[PDB]
């Protein structure tokens, strides 16, 4: 891909005797960034998820805006501040201490809870604690135990 078919900087060898602008770029001096609807060398391939998103210039990986999700980043997210949106499904992932599908309700647990269950606010205990709100320590020489009974593991 060299010699008279050589490939000066800011381009890439697409085919062994050819060159095109490096991915994400185009123009007389391979200097302009592709518009969001394109990606790849010389804007030769389509970005499905524009607008409200762009594709990675080289690989084509969809990249939604933060509040967006879907196969085209077409849908907006419902997540509250304490919920990180999932660009594939719209699911809100709650930071520990939050629940509801929007991650807008705070857990009603003691400090030994690792988090709580998104649908119900049910406390999930750090290993070594039990109780409705993970109030109790296990009587199990450090092993974890069953949440309702304290029966060892």
């Amino acid at each position: 891909c060299e010699g008279p078919d050589a490939c000066q900087k800011d381009e890439v060898c697409v085919k062994p005797g050819l060159c095109r602008c490096k991915p994400g770029f185009f123009g007389a001096h391979c200097s302009s960034r592709c518009p969001g609807q394109y990606w790849g060398p010389d804007c030769r391939e389509s970005c499905p998820c524009h607008p409200h998103g762009q594709c990675e210039p080289a690989t084509g990986a969809c990249q939604c805006q933060a509040d967006r999700w879907g196969a085209r980043c077409e849908f907006p997210c419902a997540c509250g501040p304490h919920g990180r949106c999932d660009p594939a499904t719209g699911v809100c992932h709650c930071e520990p201490g939050w629940w509801s599908s929007t991650c807008r309700r705070p857990c009603q647990c003691n400090t030994a809870a690792a988090r709580c269950e998104q649908a119900t606010g049910a406390c999930v205990c750090k290993p070594g604690w039990w109780g409705r709100r993970c109030s109790f320590r296990c009587n199990c020489h450090g092993s974890p135990c069953e949440q309702d009974s304290g029966r060892c593991a």
